[PDB]
């Protein structure tokens, strides 16, 4: 099993659920600027859609798309209660989270790291993300997990996500339960081994 | 049973799915400026993110973000097969697919729909857009429905979008699959149905 990504990229995600779940895989990085892998062999002739994360199935199936990729994860290990059974609304609950983080965070971080967007712009992206850490933090006022007492793989995606909230400056004063969420996280051994496997901090 | 919508809006895809599971529900139009709901109460009361769609279920819990409505319904009704048993590869790539339209099409026509938008990033997006659509004209290319063989989750939230390509006038000329596709989805009386009861044509 292959996991495409860039360190530090919403792949972190997809690469903390692969620990998680106790998973055989190799890193292979990803050059997003020029879409070439390490040696300089073109990127969209694995992922077409040359982004990250993409997960090679040992099966030879390439799997495109974070959250796709983590309910793969989850599902193959009930055992681990990362994702909650079909049909039980704690497994929609954590579903609507995902969707959340991946449409109204992670897309609305996105502008900020793209080279065409126009500068007047990127205020007004900030100021968005502004108001909806506001509601995160409020959710997260129960100083567990995003979706209750249990630990999922919404949890590994809000982490990555808010993380670039900390790259970027933006205003995080009030926000205490966010702080101690990713304290929380920080201390949990498979995204440590993600972070130092990643290079990161 | 409620859903709480908006004519045309995203909500549409939840809509098809409603009506392709059958089940019975209510309509409850939101009014999207001022939060109010066709009655005068606060839409706020009833989800705090403010947004269409929600699904507000007979227990009296509030579902909000389409994708996780549109899998919590397709579950529900197996028998129907609106998407693939949990640890089939096809159910990841029908998630895969929700997800891509997601955050790349839905969450890609949201600044053309706002006023903040700097009229000199209108542009930039159109063309990113006709860019994605060239994509999946070319997924479609088999021509049957966006998952392959048969009638998915996906193929509703595909078509609820794609709706605003045409609406916006975005350049679709060449795309046959993606056209084909659009009078595939007309033909089904359940689409039809859905379209009528919002009001739409
Ligand atoms: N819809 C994709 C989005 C993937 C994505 O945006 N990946 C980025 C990296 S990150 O900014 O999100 O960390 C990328 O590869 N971007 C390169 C490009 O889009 O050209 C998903 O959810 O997996
Ligand atoms: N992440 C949400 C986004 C929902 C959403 O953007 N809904 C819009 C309607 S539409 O543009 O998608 O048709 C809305 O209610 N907007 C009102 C607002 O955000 O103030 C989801 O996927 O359900």
């Amino acid at each position: 099993m292959k996991l495409f990504y860039k360190p530090g990229a919403c792949s972190l995600a997809s690469h903390i659920t692969l620990r998680e779940s106790g998973k055989d895989f190799t890193l292979v990085s990803v050059d997003l600027m020029k879409k070439r892998l390490e040696n300089g062999d073109d990127y969209f002739a694995v992922n077409p859609k040359g982004q990250v994360p993409a997960l090679l199935l040992d099966d030879g199936t390439l799997l495109t798309e974070g959250v796709a990729i983590m309910q793969y994860l989850a599902d193959s290990v009930p055992d681990r209660q990362l994702l909650a059974p079909v049909n039980s609304i704690s497994r929609y609950k954590t579903i609507e989270w995902l969707n959340y983080i991946a449409t109204e965070l992670h897309k609305g971080f996105t502008p900020l790291f793209r080279p065409d967007t126009p500068e007047e712009y990127k205020p007004t992206v900030r100021a968005q993300l502004e108001k909806k850490l506001q509601y995160v933090n409020e959710a997260l006022k129960d100083e567990h997990w995003i979706c209750g007492q249990r630990f999922t793989i919404a949890d590994a995606y809000l982490f990555t996500v808010l993380r670039w909230a900390y790259a970027v400056k933006l205003n995080l004063e009030g926000l205490e339960h966010i702080a101690a969420f990713m304290q929380r996280m920080a201390e949990r051994p498979e995204v440590q081994d993600a972070l130092s496997a990643e290079g990161l901090k």
